[PDB]
DNA sequence: GCGTCGAGATCC
DNA sequence: GGATCTCGACGCTCTC
């Protein structure tokens, strides 16, 4: 499996060595870079498939670096290709792009600076629509591949108008390779993608989509204190972190920036109903930790956010769908830093994305309840590891369960927190009293609930009243939300005098095979310090990132472009002045302490007497 | 008009 | 700390 590609003996691999050290400041290969690395520096085609903060950047940007050329980067959004230059620019490789978001003045300087007998050059990064809209692009690509000066095609996010448009540059241009790199977790989508792009004898580097650093939890909501619950476990585990609260309204994101911002806590709401310019405000400074530490969106935010150091993603409500929830959840930790994904679920919440799927026009309705229980289903299973369950969902099995026992730090509540039973009986005598009393229903949930416990609050005391004197009032709740998720009962909703969904119970497509077939039904039964130095070394971090924010101002870069996080906790650690010492930490370049050494040794040097223990 | 949530009051 | 009942507010919808 990739053996040949694993060679460090190459003509190619001295310069390519140099390039790792010297200009990216990297000292060891993460999984399948190396290989991707040799295959792409051959001339191979390559497809690779990482899950974000995997490192896909380095494998076309290291070659980049190494080939003879312009690497041509295709990226569908403008923000991450201003962000890519930024990182390119800040680690001095000649990088720039053409978007529309550029001068004609500013683009035509671009085209004349490519045409010249020495491009300079490294990394171009394009958006799609300039593959067929822009003549002057693709006659600087002729001009360069009839010069041998067009190194490589990357589609940095593979992913209509896009897909035929890659197809036009390869049948243009089929002598130069190509690579194509994807975060999509779907392994349908994964084999779509690969099958479209119609590669000639490809290289395909694949691995786990498991975010090591990541931590799932699933908490049950208050509604009316989720606001005041959200803000003490943000004091409590991340006051001065950056963080994301996802919220089902906008309504609920303006009560929980209000909240959080009342408290002193520098919060800002983030959703459709705010102008473009408003949207445009909150996200730069929330992004540069400027005035917003915490963004309480809707789904309205994400798509084309790239910020490394989110240490929180909170689900204020649940999401309409699995992969909503991994893409939404999976902002967090970019830098591989542990970082915290807190759910908190309610089952009035499905309601509430229940009647949001009832305003919608169809086929396409049944899918989205589908993917609601699918989510409803992970938040309901408190039994399986919260890793092996969204990989479990996404195809991807043989995964060690051990593994949040085997890393604590880094657990999933499930692993951290079970019997059998053939209810078919009971579920019979349910189904047979829902008919007799069935808005198309008699009663909601939590009156049937109160029926079958026994409750003195119940609506009714005969039939199944008292029926469920077995189970705990936890155990008769999931019994009945488990038949609803499995079509035995359904949920017709009516809207009341305040514009409440109001969930009842009738009988689901399931029913009669319940009865009349023999439809088994089984349930199972549940039940729910420091150093002197260490202070010195976290003091050192703020002082280092306070350094970054202001060099961000002055250079026009985001803090994590000058130094990423990982590289200024690590500088922290070693309380340093030395960059002997400097240089073998990753991300430590020549280039980058001659830009912001000196600023960076000032703070330093302040912990001159705490450096050695 | 009425379902739902949560606080307050019971007994364990 | 639950478990269970009763009373009294308060109730509201996501993306190009
Ligand atoms: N071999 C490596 N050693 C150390 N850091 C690395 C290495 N490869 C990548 N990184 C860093 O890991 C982070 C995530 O990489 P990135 O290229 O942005 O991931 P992706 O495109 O897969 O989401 C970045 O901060 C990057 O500089
Ligand atoms: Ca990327
Ligand atoms: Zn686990």
């Amino acid at each position: 499996k990739h053996e040949r590609f694993q060679s460090l003996s190459f003509p190619h691999t001295k310069e390519m060595m140099k390039i790792f050290h010297k200009k990216f400041g990297l000292h060891n290969f993460r999984t399948n870079q190396l290989e991707a690395i040799n295959a792409a520096l051959l001339g191979e085609d390559c497809f690779i498939l990482m899950p974000t903060g995997g490192g896909k950047s380095l494998c076309y940007q290291l070659p980049a670096c190494v080939s003879p050329g312009v690497t041509v980067v295709i990226s569908p959004l403008r923000s991450l290709i201003v962000d890519q230059v930024q990182k390119l620019t800040s680690l001095d490789i000649p990088a720039t792009y053409l978007t529309g978001d550029k001068t004609d003045s500013e683009a035509t300087n671009i085209y004349l600076q490519l045409s010249k007998k020495d491009p300079i050059i490294k990394l171009l990064y394009v958006t799609p629509e300039k593959i067929c809209a822009s003549n002057r692009l693709i006659s600087t690509l002729e001009n360069l591949y009839e010069r041998k000066l067009l190194a490589r095609f990357v589609i940095d996010e593979a992913h209509r108008q896009d897909y035929k448009r890659m197809n036009m540059l390869r049948q243009k241009f089929p002598s130069v390779p190509v690579m194509a790199l994807t975060a999509t977790a779907n392994p349908r989508v994964q084999k779509d993608i690969l099958t479209q792009l119609k590669i000639l004898r490809p290289q395909v580097f694949s691995m786990s989509f498991n975010r090591h650093n990541l931590k799932y939890y699933v908490l049950p909501k208050k509604p009316k204190k989720v606001a005041f619950d959200c803000l003490e476990w943000i004091r409590k585990h991340h006051p001065y972190d950056s963080g994301i609260i996802y919220c089902l309204s906008r309504r609920e994101c303006d009560t929980m920036a209000d909240t959080l911002q009342r408290d002193g806590l520098a919060a800002l709401a983030y959703h459709a109903g705010l102008s473009d310019s408003a949207r445009d405000e909150v996200q730069q400074k929330w992004i540069n930790q400027d005035g917003c530490q915490v963004i309480c969106a809707t789904i309205a935010f994400g798509m084309g956010i790239d910020k490394p150091d989110v240490r929180f993603v909170i689900h204020a409500s649940l999401p309409k769908s699995v992969e909503g929830y991994y893409q939404e959840s999976g902002r967090a930790g970019r830098d591989g830093e542990i970082s915290h994904c807190l759910l908190f679920y309610t089952y009035h919440d499905v309601t509430r994305l229940k009647r949001l799927i009832m305003m919608e026009k169809d086929h396409t309705r049944e899918t989205h309840f589908n993917n609601l229980y699918s989510m409803v289903h992970y938040c309901e299973n408190i039994t399986e590891c919260r890793r092996i369950q969204l990989l479990a969902y996404f195809g991807e099995n043989g995964f060690n369960p051990d593994f949040c026992k085997k890393h604590p730090d880094v657990s999933c509540d499930n692993c951290c927190k079970y019997k059998t039973r053939d209810v078919t009986d009971d579920v019979k005598s349910i189904v047979r009293f829902v008919q007799e009393h069935s808005p198309s229903g008699r009663f909601t949930m939590n009156m049937l609930v109160d029926i079958f416990l026994g409750s003195k609050s119940a609506k009714i005391q005969s039939g199944i009243f008292g029926k469920g004197s077995a189970y705990s009032r936890h155990n008769a709740e999931r019994l009945f939300k488990k038949l609803i998720l499995d079509k035995i009962l359904d949920e017709d909703l009516y809207i009341n005098a305040n514009d409440q969904a109001i969930a009842y119970v009738m009988l689901g497509n399931k029913a009669q095979t319940v009865l009349n077939g023999n439809l088994k039904v089984d349930f199972m039964e549940t039940e729910n310090k420091v150093s002197q130095r260490e202070e010195m070394v976290k003091k050192c971090l703020g002082e280092l990132t306070e350094v970054c924010k202001s060099l961000g101002k002055v250079f026009g870069v985001h803090y994590f472009n000058i130094f990423n996080t990982v590289t200024l906790k690590k500088l922290a650690e070693s309380l340093s002045s030395d960059p002997e010492v400097l240089l073998q930490i990753d991300g430590v370049t020549e280039d980058k302490l001659e830009k912001y050494g000196a600023e960076v040794i000032s703070v330093l040097q302040k912990y001159s007497e705490w450096t050695s223990p």
